[PDB]
């Protein structure tokens, strides 16, 4: 994978391209307003090592910050998300700690609400591939991305609440 972010507006200024995880990109740019993702699925995040508002981004253009939903101009971290083939597998919990009513997803789910009458998650475990898990129905509000392993509380996946509306496979068009 390749991205390359730029300070300003419609791939202007100064920029730098990462090719893999990058834990602190405050060295490389000061602020970033238009990215190019050549290749790779990536997780942005607005703070060093991994933290704050996180974004997802697969390849295209984006020639300002409101197209990837930046809440501001402030890329610190991303991680190259690894390309998973073959299945996708979570388990969601009603309540945390994996207990209640248990439910396997192994595809996209645009509405939980919709496909499962919930509206909070309180514990999942991603068995395979990596996955985004959004605040709200139809991949919106905050972006959460999930990686294999297990999530006891939503604490554990980065948010401040446990509503969950949508879940998306990391998936590359191709």
């Amino acid at each position: 994978g390749k991205i390359t972010f730029y300070e300003d507006r419609g791939f202007q200024g100064h920029c730098y391209e990462c090719s893999s995880d990058c834990p602190n990109l405050q060295p490389y740019f000061s602020r970033c307003n238009s990215i190019r993702v050549d290749s790779g699925c990536w997780m942005l995040y607005e703070r060093p090592n991994y933290q704050g508002h996180q974004y997802f981004l697969r390849r295209g253009d984006y020639p300002d910050y409101q197209q990837w939903m930046g809440f501001n101009d402030s890329i610190r971290s991303c991680r190259l998300i690894p390309q998973h083939t073959g299945t996708f597998r979570m388990r969601i919990y009603e309540r945390d700690d994996f207990r209640g009513q248990m439910s396997e997803i192994t595809d996209d789910c645009p509405s939980l609400q919709d496909r499962f009458h919930l509206t909070e998650v309180h514990s999942l475990n991603v068995l395979e591939g990596s996955w985004v898990l959004y605040e709200m129905p139809s991949y919106r509000g905050r972006q959460y991305l999930l990686r294999p392993g297990e999530y006891r509380r939503y604490l554990d996946w980065g948010a401040m609440n446990a509503k969950v509306g949508s879940l998306r496979r990391v998936m590359d068009f191709y």
